[PDB]
């Protein structure tokens, strides 16, 4: 196991566009085209984003083209940013893995936003910030994933993955 399979658990694979959890127009493999209400501006990002004409649909390619920018693109912002960067260099790589998985879900502004958990990370109290970032919205929302997520920051194991 690694990044790229864990996310592909928790997120999936849609070749079309659909909405995610949060009502978002998204594609491929948790690939967030935008935030507005309109199916068009979604088509219009989509091709924006594949370099054609997709008419709201992209084949497994693509998708996994998207993919490997996205996984790329939250490490990297996960490196540039200052209060995360220790944390991240202060772990093995399983627990790494879920670190990139919670900003690629979340971005790295949701991410950020669990001061208090990544603190206790650092300092591994595994425990400790295990219950703490379950005292969240994102917990609540979607549970099983997060469940997932949070067992593998504590843990430092693939089992739930498993
Ligand atoms: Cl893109
Ligand atoms: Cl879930």
């Amino acid at each position: 196991m690694n990044i790229f399979e864990m996310l592909r658990i928790d997120e999936g694979l849609r070749l079309k566009i659909y909405k995610d959890t949060e009502g978002y127009y998204t594609i491929g493999i948790g690939h967030l085209l935008t935030k507005s209400p309109s199916l068009n501006a979604a088509k219009s990002e989509l091709d924006k984003a594949i370099g054609r004409n997709t008419n709201g649909v992209i084949t497994k390619d693509e998708a996994e083209k998207l993919f490997n920018q996205d996984v790329d693109a939250a490490v990297r912002g996960i490196l540039r940013n200052a209060k995360m960067k220790p944390v991240y260099d202060s772990m093995d790589a399983v627990r790494r893995a879920a670190m990139i998985n919670m900003v690629f879900q979340m971005g790295e502004t949701g991410v950020a936003g669990f001061t208090n958990s990544m603190r206790m990370m650092q300092q591994k109290r595994w425990d400790e910030a295990a219950v703490n970032m379950a005292k969240s919205r994102w917990y609540n929302q979607t549970p099983n994933r997060a469940k997932r997520v949070i067992t593998t920051m504590r843990t430092g194991t693939w089992d739930a993955y498993k």
